[PDB]
């Protein structure tokens, strides 16, 4: 159908939420990934469904690293084109996010974990992507990673390896019409469970309006990189932070 | 009533498909231009022909020099004499041409004319936009620096235009920084390739053209608007400090 | 009290220059190789010659697994046991090739890539960092100045790569209060690959603005020295490239 | 016989530890100075008290005008003059001051100090350089900031001269390596502490040091400058050196 169809990680809740249902609304019709979160995951779903019949489809799937992930990375993009015959863009949302201290889960598992969800499971679903081909990829980064929080070296490096794939992959992909680019947050929705005393202390840091971005915020970015006004647009990565990664200690 | 916006150096190219673009989206704009003059006032009879009284025209030399301060306030101070606002500012203006490192412009004017428009005219008029709003929820202020995604692997021999447009990207920064609790957000967009020189020949521009990796083409005026649009508009608000790179994957091929 | 440092992948090339470099520095070493017995061996001889007792080899396989903690615990276990003490770490050692998006599994190209250009620096930050509660401590990751023009078709060794200045940053912020150093050199073009023919070579050479050639392995372990040395004390997280120019220049 | 350095405002502070060091590794000097002719000449009596005839002054505004070429083509021609060679330059000098966007000196006189002192001089002073040349290791040394893109709030044109000075470092090193002109940077975070600032702000600004929770002492910057202009470095073109002690990794 004349529809195009994205796929979304992580889209259950929160930024990857708000990127599914603004790409919906755009015109897309969405595979929501997710891992845990079913009922939220079912309850976008039935939405967006609701607001056009057979536009929105779930999918489960662990993102951590394993001998068996790019199986679940092909059968993701798979999902897409079986539900809606074609896959336009994927937006690589799904993240862990721990500390791992230098000096519970086995570190192995941290690596797994860390540098699956935010690195390897990108780079696969990138591959399974482009070998199934206005076609993209939206990669969430994340502004702070050459100020990173202490004592989360593989988040840290997880994220700095997606920015690697962001520039790699616009090279290679380039040839094929397929654009790749990265939406970077600073501070945007905080843990629920954070303290509003933790929460108020992130927010002041920020010079434009002191306040988080919201996911909607977010979503905009990438909603621009998939439009037709990014259309020479490959290998950049947008911060979207408010000027927090400008302020000194 | 309609924002507006100044764009430097609008009677041609790129400014010109800016200022087109921002007038499509219902900004009232003011085309400021150096030498351009007729090609400035048919854009601007073009524009009030589309909406009557929504374009204007204001002509500058950026060269640094101690009158450029005044030169920078004036362009502001026409956005309000015409509009009564001014929402957006879009420094465009710019020299660019070898300064060779080693071997009939003197050094001091090649200075005062590549680092005047690129950085020093930018500042000014950054300044003059921000003191103006002084005398003022729903507003939108901008500032929109033309950057360039080469600078870190730079035309060999343009020193003085590289440091320029270095310069720019500090200023960027630090006004966003600065301004940011005045609500007005300072944002950069980073040509590679876009509108070859009128004296190129065409040779040379296939030569930059095979290696654009998206597409072997050089970006379009309107696709390098297409960001200043972005930047400028709601699906921004933010986004500041940024510098969005519009080179279709130019910077990333090694040499 | 000579200081003792660990290089990764020392046998050949690079790695064994840093060695080399650091033994007639005054440090004992361990010559960490996988593969390369002979010439991890007949180097450790070389440099025991020259001072008996300074040199010892430790094998290990780098490629991500289960097991890649234990074996990383391991070569920084095998400098206390055969110095007592280790005060520097130099992670040379390095996976380099294609994996296009479009008889090695996906999986296996991860783990070898990512492992040895990534998780293996951070899991041997990691076992140095906890060996130390007993200076000049510091470590030095070789990067790469190609990083953001990265060669076409190499995605995985480029995340790698980048994951590794993560690791200097990220490391450097975390170790500075136990006086832990963490820096990188970034070749651009050093010793070229021992399977790439003449003419491509050449090719390579031409490019470098700074004397039209390679990077010696000797001019790589210069700066390596240097972040070791006394005379960076106050330099951590910084990544020192060391390229002739050649990521300076355009397409 | 020995090399030469001319390194630009070398009477106090870090210059004057990259020129003590410079001297000590063997070099000849040329000691620029422009407010501060008693300690330019007291070091140079130091330095000639050591080895005789190794030490010359040098005096010059580095404002831009329209006399600041021929200024800096007299910096570099007063090396050659004493030494018969000018192999290293050291961009030290370097006016610090805020100019904030939104409201003593004009805006103009502002730019011509910052951006003159941090930009155009060592571009001028690159140019007489390079010209004056055209075995040997030839090199220039920026000294730049690791806080660039963190600046300090209302520190613009003090910000845009040393961004321009990384443009600088970078399209010089481009231009001149095939003359084997080396060009590089060294980018303290926080060194040697504003005289003015008061002893509560230095503290301030020590404790956000991660390695050590103090500033980096002039003779730790000058270490940096001293491997780049060696034999140690002859690989090394277009690189900036960091000498922060992890301060521009400290989030906000
Ligand atoms: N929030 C911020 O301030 C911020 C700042 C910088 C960058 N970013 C980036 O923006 C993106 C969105 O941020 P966010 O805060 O919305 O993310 P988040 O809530 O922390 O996580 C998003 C989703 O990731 C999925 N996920 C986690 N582990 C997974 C695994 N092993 N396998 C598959 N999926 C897994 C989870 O899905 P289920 O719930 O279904 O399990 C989760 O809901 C992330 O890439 C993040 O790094 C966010
Ligand atoms: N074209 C590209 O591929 C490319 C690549 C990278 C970056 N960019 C950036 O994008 C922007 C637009 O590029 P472009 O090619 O359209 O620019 P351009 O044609 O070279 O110059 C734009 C205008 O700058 C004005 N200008 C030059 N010197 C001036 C002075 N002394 N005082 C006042 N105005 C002066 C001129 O106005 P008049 O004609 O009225 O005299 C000119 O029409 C520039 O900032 C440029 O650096 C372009
Ligand atoms: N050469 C250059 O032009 C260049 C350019 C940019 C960056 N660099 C970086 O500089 C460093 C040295 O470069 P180089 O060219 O000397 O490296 P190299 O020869 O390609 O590799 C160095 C050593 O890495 C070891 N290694 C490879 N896979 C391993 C594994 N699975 N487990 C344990 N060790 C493994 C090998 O040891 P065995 O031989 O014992 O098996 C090899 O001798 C690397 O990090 C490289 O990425 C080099
Ligand atoms: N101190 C730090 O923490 C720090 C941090 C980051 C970067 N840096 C950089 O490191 C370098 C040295 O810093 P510093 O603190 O030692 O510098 P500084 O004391 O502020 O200035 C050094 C000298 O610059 C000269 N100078 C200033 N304006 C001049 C002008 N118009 N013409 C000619 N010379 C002029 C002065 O010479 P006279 O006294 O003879 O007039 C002054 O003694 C500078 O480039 C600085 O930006 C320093
Ligand atoms: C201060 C703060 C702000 C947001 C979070 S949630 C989060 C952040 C991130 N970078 N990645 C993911 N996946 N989730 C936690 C702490
Ligand atoms: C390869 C090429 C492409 C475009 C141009 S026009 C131009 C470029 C620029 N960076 N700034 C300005 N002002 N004009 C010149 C050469
Ligand atoms: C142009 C060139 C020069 C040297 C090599 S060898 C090499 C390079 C690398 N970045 N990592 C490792 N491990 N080995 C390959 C290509
Ligand atoms: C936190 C701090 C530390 C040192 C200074 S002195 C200074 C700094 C600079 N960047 N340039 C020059 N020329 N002088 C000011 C503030
Ligand atoms: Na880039």
């Amino acid at each position: 159908m004349e529809a195009p169809a994205a796929v979304v990680t992580g889209a259950a809740k929160r930024i990857g939420r708000a990127i599914a249902v603004k790409l919906h609304q755009t015109g897309y019709r969405v595979v929501i990934h997710y891992h845990n979160s079913a009922e939220a995951a079912v309850s976008l779903a039935d939405e967006l469904n609701k607001e056009r019949s057979n536009t929105a489809v779930v999918c489960q799937a662990d993102l951590t690293n394993s001998n068996v992930l790019p199986a679940s990375c092909e059968e993701i993009i798979n999902s897409c084109f079986r539900a809606f015959g074609r896959c336009d863009v994927l937006v690589n949302n799904a993240s862990a996010f721990y500390p791992t201290p230098l000096v519970g889960k086995t570190v192995e598992t941290q690596v797994a974990e860390l540098i699956g969800t935010n690195a390897i499971a990108p780079f696969l679903l990138t591959m399974s992507f482009a070998q199934r081909q206005n076609l993209s990829i939206v990669n969430l980064c994340d502004a702070m990673v050459d100020q990173p929080c202490m004592a989360f070296s593989l988040y840290n490096m997880g994220k700095h390896a997606l920015v690697g794939l962001t520039q790699s992959a616009a090279l290679e992909l380039a040839p094929y019409g397929i654009r790749v680019n990265g939406v970077a947050p600073g501070v945007s929705l905080l843990p629920v469970a954070m303290g509003e005393e933790e929460k108020d202390k992130w927010r002041r840091k920020v010079p434009l309006g002191r306040r988080e971005a919201s996911a909607e915020q977010i979503a905009d970015a990438v909603i621009f990189l998939v439009s037709g006004s990014a259309q020479y647009i490959t290998g950049s990565i947008i911060k979207v932070d408010g000027g927090l990664s400008l302020v000194h200690a």
